[PDB]
């Protein structure tokens, strides 16, 4: 059950922030690769002599990526005085960020009602406090409590466009991308114990157990705001092989942000738009599973999907799962940087309408056993 | 004249290399942006542990991209024992080097007859030693001295398939993208005082003076080798409006590579396809010169491009320069990261028929007056 348990009014996912080396070489990549569209910059075009920071949009969707500039550009300002946008940004921290772990999600960022009265209540729930509430230009309220590893929490709350001191770009590289993505569905992070982790974020949120998963790799629990609009589900490494979710502590030099998973409504035109771009500066897809696992579909789905709509999963190798309550199409992609770290899934949900309720079909851990053994029906 | 005092034999440009952040990204959108084919990799999936390198190719032209791993990866590591394809390389420099220019090259590398005797030559001539020769699978060698700024001049040679330790990609990945760039024509570095710098090099590499520029923003002068092929112009600022140079001093954190002239074998065709991805994902180029300046071209190079050429050039905001000896058409882009400090021009020149001759038509230092009168032409 729902014990709508919140200790503050939680809205919907805002942004994602990736602190980067360079800002401008991964929103370029990103855009291309996912279809998403230049909406918004804070740099010294825009009188930013701290950061840059650009803006992509898909839907509801926002990816932000920030680099710090050379320090000596600001060297002159203090925080009552800085030209940064986001002011919680300190050039250190980005850099001892980006050196521990590679490029990475900074920043899971919710909008909230006031996001003064978040941080209070999630400080005094426990929450380890990041950057304090900070007003911009009497409009935007922004806060900051750490989540896990150096990943922060952010509240936003608006009294009424992205954020004071940002730029709209409408201009001509506002070129209008769009391969059907909407907006993320869930954020995932790694630890290595899962308890405390649990724990800890509960405490702080009043975010409910939503679900909860314990034989290859990982055990995991999924934390969800009232409406369950916001779902947070955390990974542990489970010690014949190797645990990937310690590969990704090892990588990462500890815990962070696994994946991101970003809801389309038209999985089957996004994965071939981002299938296209694969081998021209987009993104790289897990392989596809063997045809046995296609095979095993239509006794699974068939009710849900037609023949041609399960042959288009097969062309495009893309995952379904299915729990009491709904469908789900998904698909990873390989790691989105150098490190085998951080990754993106896409998926679609088909059910649970009343709007569609949050998680709808789950999250696929049907899809491990079921790819277990549609690979071992293939080695025959 | 050409006194031909090259102190060894110095064969071509053979790659530029840049450090970055994330070698994945920088590298996704260079391709992308520029049509060059990812052609070789030593990373994790080759057995590196250390280093990320990622090399593009169009023609002859080779650009490599390497970002540091987590130094935890190779902590029993000894440089006798390394799994670094590229042994000059350290995580420390690496991170130092991106913390303080922000994305930029770190090698300049040129094909020599023997790197060993190469390096011996010019530290006994007067160079700073950064890397020493190291001779890789018997096959290759490789040794670096310092240039300018951070940046290394990086001779290698071979006694008969990158470097040892590079895989090749032939695979899904490797599409073969190509819009016209074939080789380096010459890479440019900004100094604080021009003439340490050039008797610095000239000193240790017998290059000889190419040419010399000395009233809106610079001095220049040229060092090359032999057949000048390799061409390594320096500019210094000239101290109405602020130096440019200066401008990419205090960005940059000091000296350091300006910008990569790379030749085209039809420039038409390249600033087409570039064009059409800057606002996908590509680079973006400075703004085009006036009507007036095509006006005038007709008056200049009417008798080497004919009045088809020459609109093409006007759609396209090239640039046109000639000389006694040959023609140039040239565009610059915006810079490639989030810094005023590296940019790419694109060149292609005409005439100095013997093969052509290195420099053939100069480097556009008549643009700059050609560029400042037709501006204010345009403006009555
Ligand atoms: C590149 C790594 S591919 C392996 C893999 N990694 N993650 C997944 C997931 C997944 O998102 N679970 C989840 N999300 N939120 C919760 C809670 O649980 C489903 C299916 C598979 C797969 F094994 F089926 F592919 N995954
Ligand atoms: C984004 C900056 S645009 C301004 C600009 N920056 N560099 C140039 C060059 C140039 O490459 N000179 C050179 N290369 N090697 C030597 C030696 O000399 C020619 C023309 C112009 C221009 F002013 F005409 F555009 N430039
Ligand atoms: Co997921
Ligand atoms: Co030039």
């Amino acid at each position: 059950k729902n014990p709508k348990s919140d200790k503050f009014k939680v809205k919907r996912f805002h942004h994602i922030e990736f602190w980067c080396g360079d800002a401008t070489n991964v929103a370029r990549r990103f855009s291309w690769g996912l279809g998403m569209r230049f909406s918004a910059k804070s740099d010294l075009s825009t009188g930013n002599m701290v950061h840059a920071s650009y803006l992509l949009t898909s839907g509801d969707l926002r990816f932000l990526f920030t680099a710090p500039y050379s320090p000596s550009l600001s060297a002159g300002e203090i925080k009552p005085t800085t030209t940064a946008s986001i002011p919680s940004f300190d050039h250190g921290s980005c850099r001892s960020f980006f050196s521990s772990h590679g490029l990475g999600v900074r920043a899971v960022a919710i909008e909230v009602e006031d996001a003064e009265s978040a941080f209070s209540i999630s400080v005094a729930n426990g929450a380890i406090p990041s950057s304090p509430p900070i007003v911009l230009n009497e409009a935007v309220t922004i806060a900051e409590v750490k989540l896990y590893g150096d990943v922060v929490l952010r509240y936003v709350s608006y009294k009424a466009e992205f954020l004071p001191g940002f730029e709209r770009v409408e201009d001509a590289s506002s070129f209008p991308l769009d391969y059907g993505i909407r907006r993320l569905d869930h954020a995932v992070g790694n630890v290595p114990e899962l308890g405390p982790a649990l724990t800890y974020v509960a405490g702080f949120t009043g975010f409910h157990q939503f679900a909860e998963f314990t034989e290859s790799g990982l055990n995991s629990a999924v934390l969800a705001s009232n409406d369950e609009m916001v779902l947070l589900p955390i990974n542990e490494p489970v010690h014949k092989r190797k645990s990937q979710i310690q590969t990704y502590l090892e990588h990462n030099e500890g815990a962070g942000l696994q994946h991101l998973a970003l809801m389309s409504e038209d999985i089957f035109r996004t994965l071939r738009e981002m299938r296209k771009r694969s081998s021209i500066g987009g993104f790289d897809f897990m392989p596809s599973p063997p045809p046995t696992y296609y095979q095993n579909l239509k006794k699974r789905v068939g009710d849900v999907l037609s023949d041609d709509q399960i042959k288009e999963c097969e062309e495009l190798g893309i995952l379904v799962d299915r729990d009491d309550q709904g469908t789900l199409l998904q698909i990873f992609t390989k790691p989105l940087g150098d490190r085998p770290t951080i990754f993106i899934e896409i998926i679609q949900r088909v059910g649970c309408m009343m709007y569609q309720s949050g998680g709808c079909g789950g999250f696929g851990k049907g899809n491990f056993s079921e790819l277990f053994k549609s690979i071992e029906e293939y080695e025959k």
